[PDB]
């Protein structure tokens, strides 16, 4: 089973805490990579009731398993804090635009 289903996407706990390491550790450095300079601060629009503090940031996290390192992000994005907590997993999968959803 997933303990994160994204669309059609399945992850477990680990592709997240892979990912969100990742993530963190450019946030921390204050590097970027991709087209869209990620990771980057997540806004929240949408309004999600997340239990960790702001502010949040996104990463993508991807279905191959490989850690993110430029190119096509897809459509899934672990969102994490400043205290590297996890915030989330949503997805731009089954969302209008580019609007985003929680993954289930
Ligand atoms: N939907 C959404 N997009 C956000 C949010 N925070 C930042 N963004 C960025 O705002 C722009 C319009 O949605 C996009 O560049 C999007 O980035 P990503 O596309 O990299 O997610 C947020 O909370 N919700
Ligand atoms: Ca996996």
């Amino acid at each position: 089973a997933c303990d994160y289903t994204c669309g059609s996407n399945c992850y477990s706990s680990s592709d997240v805490s892979t990912a969100q390491a990742a993530g963190y550790k450019l946030h921390e450095d204050g590097e970027t990579v991709g087209s869209n300079s990620y990771p980057h601060k997540y806004n929240n629009y949408e309004g999600f009731d997340f239990s960790v503090s702001s502010p949040y940031y996104e990463w993508p996290i991807l279905s191959s398993g490989d850690v993110y390192s430029g190119g096509s992000p897809g459509a899934d994005r672990t969102v994490f804090n400043e205290n590297n907590q996890l915030a989330g997993v949503i997805t731009h999968t089954g969302a209008s635009g580019n609007n985003f959803v929680e993954c289930t």
